């Protein structure tokens, strides 16, 4: 019946826009430095913990906040709001033992990688060496003054 | 019975009068720089939205203002402030199963090509090389001295 | 029997005497300035529409504006304030099925046509080249001293 | 009856003495100019027209103000007070079917033909040209002294 | 029986010495010329017009407060004051149709003829050159030292 | 019976003791000035006519008053004051029909001679040549000396 | 009976006593000049016409006064309180018709030669030339020395 | 019976000892000359005049007073003490028909002998020429030192 | 019985005691001055009298306390305290017709050789020329130096 | 049943969190020098003391303090907290009669040896004589200019 | 029974514990001067009056003051306060007709017998002359150097 | 029973605590003169005469102080710091007539000479010159920068 729309709706709705919503605040944050890198690896590291749901013992969660901090600093700001989005909303799994699963993964699948193809698609970078545009640029208002 | 006067007060009296302000408005703002273009280009956008009904993804919806300002950038402001009137105002289809919706339709095609009829009469321009009005200015006060 | 007497009352005196009237205030304005020609024009456009009962649309009001302002602009403050006082109070025609209107008619051409033979009375114009005039005051007080 | 006494007493006492105090606050007026012409021009022409019943129409009642001062423009001070005080107070014709008119005819006449001859016996002016009653007057002062 | 006693107390009691009192009156004012002679005229003028008990016309009671100043130009103060006493106090005539009538008359003759011996006595005039009453002064001052 | 004693208290006691006290006052009143000759003159003039019981008319007091004055012109201070106290109080004649007149009358008489003998009495002057009595004066005061 | 006690209690007593009191007051205040003589003139002349019981006239009043007065100026200060004192307590006379009269004359007689016999005793002054006394004092003071 | 003790008891306790404070005042008052010798010259008089019981007359009390001055300047300051308080406190005679006079009487004579023998004990006078006394007062001296 | 004991208090308690603190005070008013002698002698008068029982007349007090004086003159402070202890205390002779006499009388004797015999041996002066002592007192100096 | 479940909550919940707390808190101590080693040496003395349930005297109070000091001067600061952790941390034995000793005994045996173990790799120290890495750095710094 | 502790008690424990406490005072007044030796004297001369029970009369209380001064002069300080505290305190005799005495006087004298022993033997005196003392300090004093 | 157990805790408790915290207070005390030596033998002497349970006599109490200090000045500050805790805490001796005095006893030795070997092993002294030490820490310090 409704079970699409259902999925849909606890799906498109509240699962992506938090993510992007995420991505830009953490974008910020690095940007003006209010919020620095190792608070976000210690995020990271307690929602991985309270997702496997252990407690975490106070020594190595500082071993693990610091394998987290050297695996993270090979990646630049933008990467690393991706990356923390991704870690602070990554859910899913089963719930229950009815339907509503395989609809609510194939549009997890659309959008992941319809998330890659723009990656490819602003990847393509800028042309040409900036002084021929120049170039044009002057014959244009030649043609106007003329 | 009433059905020509019912199409007529639905349509001419209170459709194409707020698309006349709302031209007005944006015509003023723009020439004084009150409202940017990227404000128009988001309620532009949001405005088709809401008339798709459709929830509208953060991130694609920038696309969607980017792609809109790219549009704009090779119109003028007049042309501008026609064209968000029209697309704020822009309305219609059909409702319930019942008459009015042709003759609605057909004052709609008269007051555009009202519309067009106008921007060609206002486009025929001024003539002349402004040199022989003032030869002419001073024949005629030379009569009035003589 | 009385409608005579109502033709008199409700059509030589209730509105002639408000026509003079605004023509005093508007010669009065359009002397000290301080109501311009296009707000008379714009009056007497809506009075014309309100005449009409027709709910005015925007830019062809204004087109309405421009063409009486083109045909006020080869008429004089008096001759305009003669104008704006007939627009503005200018009425008429027939009501219910009675009598009374041939009297009121034929009363407004006697009313018409005092107006302009007074208006070609006072059109005569003066006489004299205003210097023999000077000569015989001149005589009459050396008369008077002699 | 008492007829002779009544009109004496609607007539000798009430209008001859209003008409005089008028003529004197009018003559007043004229000399310290208090109150000009024209205030009196239109004051009579009001009255005249109260007197016909017949309300005045603006334009020519302007009109006749100035025919009125034309007229008056011939006339000097006191023959201005005279004839403004007559306006303003003339009254008489008939009333009801009784008897009183004649009465009052004959005193309106012998008060009107005592003003003209007491004009007459004051336009006597004076005689001698002032040189001889000097030597007179010298005379009797040396009679005096001696 | 007491009608020689009324009609003397009715009389000479207060009739004459108001009369006496107002010549004083009048004597002091024209002395001292706190009341001018037009008042007294114009009071002689309403006096008289009371007594004959007809209302006064203003301009004709302005021509008879004329004559009467051009009358009193030919009398001096105290003959002014005696004909103003005279004119505000002269009454008499009959009352009724009693008696008491000719006792009133004969003593209004006594006083009449008893005010002219007294100006006659008064006007005696006085004597002597004023030159040998000093030469007589001086013959008793010098029959007094020796 | 007690006539003659009545006599005594009502026609000698309260009749020349306010005489004199009225004489003395006078007196006073002259050497100081306080009060004037025409005072007393009108003063005397109203007792008078009081005793005749007739009113007074203003002119002919002032007549009796100025020949009072000239009476009073050749008397001096001390004759002024028996005068104006006789003229003040003189009283007398006669009262109901009974006796006690007569004894009273030559009282009168009695106290009037008794004036005059004292006042002959005391105008015998003084005696001597004002230089014998020095001569005697001092030839007693040498034998004293001596 | 006790008629020579009542004599001696309301007689020896009560005026004599109350006599050189007032001897001894008008003694001081001629001595001091509080009181002068015409007062005390006055007093007495007042006195005697009271024992008289007769009222005084005021002007023969002030003739007994200066008749007093110079009949007092022939008398010292002493002998002029001795008759004032006299002549306001001079009493006596008779009373009723029994006793007290007899012995009351003799010791007012007793009393009278004592007070002349004091003055005689009094009378005899001083003797001695007041040089020799001096010799006698030289003389006894010699001898109080020795 | 108690005879003696009375009479003792009413002499000796409040006779003597008032007298002889008299004494001790009338002293001290001669003394410091805060009383005079007339003051007590009149009390004596006035004492001596209550126990005759009789009223002084004024003058002759003076008369007293003066003889008695005349009696006192023969006597110094103590024998004047001495007459002042017997005067004052003389008393005795006889009172009522008892007895206990003799006793009195006796010891007055008794305490009158002590006051003689006291006085002439204290006039026994002094001895010695003041001189032989200074060399027995050296010779004594003269054995103290030695 | 208790007789003795009785004696003993009443005589050796308050007799002697008050005596010498008596004593004590005279000497030291003697010794500063603040009662003088007479002051002593009048209370010793006044205490013997009051002893005799018989009041004391003015002089002859005096007289005592004048010979009071002159039996004092002649002794020394110490002695006339002595003196005075005794004069004011002395008391004793016999009351009733009981004992408290014998033993009184002695124990009064014992008292009084007591403080004759305790003179003598106070009155046995002191001994050596008042040098051999200041050599005395050198040697057991000189004693205790050595 | 649940024995393994109460067995991590009574070994690995809060028994080595609050030993590494302690570790931290002393660690910070010692670091700011705020807890010095007497205090710490007291402080396991008397937890020691405690533990075995037996009042210290003062003395050997003072004797353990004191060999505990000797005991650790020869530790550096980080051991020094990991021997205070142990001392006020490190318990067991055996409690009641029943299970969950074995699983208590075995990963508290697991927890030391992890502790030891990572003490061994994390001892192994660093490597390179810091200037060839200096040399890799410049020579990848060259790579990115090139 | 207990005699031999009612004997300690009322024997040993107040009477000797005062005595030394009055000794200390005794000493310390004298010492510092605050009591002096006359006070003294009269107190212990008051306390053997009321030991005698005889009331002692003052002048040879000051007698027996006297004495005891004299007799106390050859005494010092510490003698004194002996002496005070023997008199002041000094007690005994018998009481009543029972035991208790002979115990009690025994250990008087015992106490008595330790006073004089323990003075003996603190009155044996310093030995040595002062001079060998500080050779052996100085030997003393040499051996700890080396 | 319980003997042992409560001999322990009524021995080992609060009777060596109490000492041992006396005896650091009375090293501080002399360390830092606030109590002296006077105080603490006067306390001890008090402490021993209340142990003996007999009252101590104030003079001889002087005494058992001089010569108890006496003993007291051969010994140093920790020695007098033993002796007074010693003194003033010395108890023991037995209660009552029950067990638990053997074991009470034989716990006294056993802190007894476990203080004296306490005293011999702190009394072993130090060793060495104090110049090797310095040639070894030079050498350690060598090797260190070696």
């Amino acid at each position: 019946p409704e079970v699409a729309s259902e999925a849909g709706a606890a799906v498109a709705d509240e699962e992506e826009a938090n993510r992007q919503v995420i991505q830009q605040g953490a974008a910020e944050g690095l940007r003006t430095g209010a919020v620095s890198r190792p608070e976000m690896a210690q995020a990271v590291v307690e929602a991985d913990a309270q997702r496997e749901g252990v407690e975490l013992k106070p020594q190595e969660l500082k071993n693990r906040v610091n394998e987290e901090l050297t695996q993270m600093r090979t990646m630049d700001n933008d990467d690393l709001s991706r990356y923390v989005s991704y870690a602070l909303i990554g859910t899913g799994l089963l719930a229950s033992a009815i339907d509503k699963t395989g609809k609510a993964g194939d549009m997890f699948a659309a959008s992941y990688e319809r998330q890659l193809d723009r990656n490819l698609q602003a990847g393509i970078n800028q042309q040409k060496m900036a002084a021929a545009a120049a170039d044009r640029q002057i014959k244009e208002k030649d043609l106007e003054r003329k």
